[PDB]
């Protein structure tokens, strides 16, 4: 996993590899931040959705987490030497990262499900068949990343069946909003398209970052990488997650909870 990756190829510049560590120490700082957002506010929030601030909770810390483990794994692996950052030990690798989506893209789908006020079967349903299609699609782009040094031409191979469940699993989320966007309260009918959108964009930086080695095989493609993959953070997860509680304060209050009627005012 450490020799896989196109990190281990390359010498880095004291710039390029103290930018790196300074993204993925500032994506922590970003996350646990927001937990605290989304821990306070939870409160706010009725019953009904308040699994939904929750998950958001489980997302910033299993990102953090990951990312923490990022940063510190970047520096125990390289050392300064004659000018320039060296590998020294084969413990970084982006295989982390796909881990840290098998868990967190449940959360972040689980609680658009939530919002949308679906409920019992069709919960359990929908929920069932958009994981399986993300873990497939999280496995098989698990083991095309692997061969980013090897055979690029599995990686492009693996990467379009990855794509095959990306496709299906967006047609299942952009379906289910579009067929009970009408049921939503206080005017979230309109959110919930915008958040939509939103998730088509963030979570098409992945597959770009994920072709890096294709077209950019050198130092500056992995910096652009930890970069896309930074901004696409932000926006799956953080962004993503204030979207959703907005949605769910916003429903919380023309549904008549209190708490969350004198938290808007
Ligand atoms: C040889 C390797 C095997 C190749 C196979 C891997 C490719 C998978 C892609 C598409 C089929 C699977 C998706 C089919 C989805 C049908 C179920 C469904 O989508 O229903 C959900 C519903 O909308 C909510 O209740
Ligand atoms: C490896 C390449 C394999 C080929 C893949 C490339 C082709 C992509 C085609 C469509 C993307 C669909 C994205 C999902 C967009 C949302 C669709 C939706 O929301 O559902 C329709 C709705 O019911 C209407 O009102
Ligand atoms: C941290 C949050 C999320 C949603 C991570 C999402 C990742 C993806 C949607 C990755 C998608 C890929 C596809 C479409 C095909 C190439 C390989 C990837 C797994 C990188
Ligand atoms: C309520 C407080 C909100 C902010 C959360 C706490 C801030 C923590 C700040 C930095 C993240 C700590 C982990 C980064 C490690 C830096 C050293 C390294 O490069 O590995
Ligand atoms: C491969 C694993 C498949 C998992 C199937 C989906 C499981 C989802 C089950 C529900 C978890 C969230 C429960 C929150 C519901 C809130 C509504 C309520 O309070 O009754
Ligand atoms: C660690 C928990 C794993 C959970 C797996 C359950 C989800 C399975 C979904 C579809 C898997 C499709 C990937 C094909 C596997 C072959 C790739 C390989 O050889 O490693
Ligand atoms: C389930 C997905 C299986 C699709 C096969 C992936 C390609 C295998 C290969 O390139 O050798
Ligand atoms: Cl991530």
């Amino acid at each position: 996993n450490s020799m896989k990756n196109i990190e281990s190829l390359f010498d880095y510049s004291a710039g390029q590899f103290e930018f790196i560590d300074h993204l993925l120490t500032m994506g922590v700082g970003v996350h646990f931040a927001a937990l605290i957002f989304f821990l306070v506010v939870s409160q706010f929030v009725a019953p009904k959705y308040r699994i939904a601030t929750a998950l958001s909770c489980i997302v910033m810390v299993s990102a953090g987490l990951i990312l923490n483990s990022q940063a510190v794994m970047w520096t125990d692996a390289y050392a300064y030497v004659d000018g320039s950052y060296q590998l020294q030990d084969l413990t970084f690798s982006n295989g982390y990262r796909y881990v840290n989506w098998m868990a967190t893209i449940p959360c972040l789908l689980l609680q658009l499900l939530i919002v949308l006020n679906l409920k019992g079967k069709e919960l359990f349903s929908t929920a069932t068949w958009l994981i399986l299609a993300a873990w497939g699609m999280i496995i098989t782009g698990y083991v095309g990343q692997l061969y980013e040094v090897d055979d690029i031409a599995q990686l492009m191979i693996w990467g379009a069946v990855s794509t095959a469940f990306f496709v299906v699993m967006n047609w299942i989320v952009g379906t289910k909003i579009f067929k009970n966007r009408a049921t939503m309260l206080g005017g979230t009918d309109s959110t919930i398209t915008k958040v939509f959108w939103l998730m088509m964009f963030a979570w098409t930086l992945y597959p770009i970052a994920y072709l890096v080695p294709a077209f950019m095989n050198n130092a500056d493609g992995v910096v652009l990488r930890q970069l896309l993959f930074t901004i696409a953070d932000i926006s799956s997860k953080v962004i993503y997650g204030l979207m959703i509680t907005y949605i769910a304060i916003q429903q919380s209050a023309a549904a008549g909870y209190v708490p969350a009627q004198q938290a808007l005012g």
